[PDB]
């Protein structure tokens, strides 16, 4: 199900639905990468599991075009909320929880000299991720790794400003411990909860926003998840919190010119069952300042 992200990926670009140069303001040079950098990551998934490519590749071509108009604003509405975040503040920290397959650090890195980047996931997770990275040569190149594993601890990769590590997020002693070597308390933080909170339980995902939230003073926090007033309330600490259904993201957010160029790689006859579909997928922004 780290596949079903990876796979609804794979099948956007495909299309043209992705990389959006307006909304994730990708150059031409950036726009090309961002394409060579997925289609790299499932020619290196070959190598290591064939399996796990069969899953990929079938479900990739079998995406329909509401499963790739809800991909699209899966990505693009995580990413302006990113965008917005990282301009008004140039030495931002991420961590992204639940990272899984996510190629997002890759422009992000490129775009923001200042930008560290943290990737978390478990450990038979982030192995399969790290022999990727590691193995592909425009991967390589991209995040100034050298095929060595100079990296150490369950720091899978660390080389300067970009960081995977093994832990379990239920595990909260992994978690704060993890956050301590590797962040700091005042550098503006975002965190990326990406279709992660449906696996845990109220109870860890209650202490690992409490705990988090608490160790950072200036932080974004970019929830994604199936079920919005009840998930909201769980970053009530935080006083701003904005949430909406991925259907109001879908008119609002999404500009007139961006509707057209949807429309004209596949057009959707009707407008229903992204309706139905996206209004059960939900995205939430909380921004929190001590002082
Ligand atoms: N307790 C836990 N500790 C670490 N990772 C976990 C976890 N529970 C779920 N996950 C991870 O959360 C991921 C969610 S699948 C979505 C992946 C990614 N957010 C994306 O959109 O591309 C999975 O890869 C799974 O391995």
């Amino acid at each position: 199900t780290d596949y079903d992200a990876l796979s609804c990926k794979l099948a956007a670009i495909s299309v043209g639905y992705l990389p959006s140069s307006g909304l994730q303001r990708l150059s031409v040079d950036l726009s090309k990468k961002y394409t060579e950098w997925h289609r790299s990551y499932l020619i290196t998934l070959k190598k290591f599991s064939r399996r796990a490519f069969g899953k990929v590749d079938k479900a990739m071509r079998s995406s329909f075009p509401v499963m790739n108009y809800g991909t699209y604003l899966r990505t693009v509405g995580i990413d302006a909320a990113i965008l917005e975040f990282l301009v008004a503040n140039e030495k931002v920290q991420v961590v992204n929880l639940g990272c899984g397959s996510d190629l997002r650090m890759l422009p992000l890195l490129q775009m923001f000299p200042h930008l560290a980047y943290v990737d978390i996931d478990y450990n038979e997770s982030v192995e399969l991720k790290n022999s990727i990275l590691r193995e592909s040569e425009i991967l390589r190149i991209s995040l100034g790794l050298s095929k060595e594993d100079t990296a150490k601890s369950p720091f899978l990769i660390d080389q300067g400003r970009y960081k995977l590590a093994a832990c379990d997020l239920n595990d909260i002693t992994e978690t704060t411990r993890l956050l301590d070597v590797c962040t700091k308390r005042e550098i503006p933080t975002i965190v990326i909860s990406e279709c992660l909170l449906c696996y845990m339980h109220n109870n860890e995902s209650q202490l690992l926003i409490n705990t988090i939230m608490s160790k950072f003073s200036h932080g974004l926090w970019i929830s994604y998840d199936p079920i919005k007033e009840k998930y909201a309330s769980r970053w009530s600490a935080a006083p701003n919190v904005i949430v909406n259904d991925m259907w109001e993201i879908f008119n609002a957010q999404i500009p007139e010119s961006e509707r057209k160029r949807l429309r004209s790689l596949q057009f959707l006859d009707e407008l229903e069952e992204l309706k139905v579909m996206q209004t059960h997928y939900i995205l939430m922004k909380a921004q929190w300042h001590h002082h």
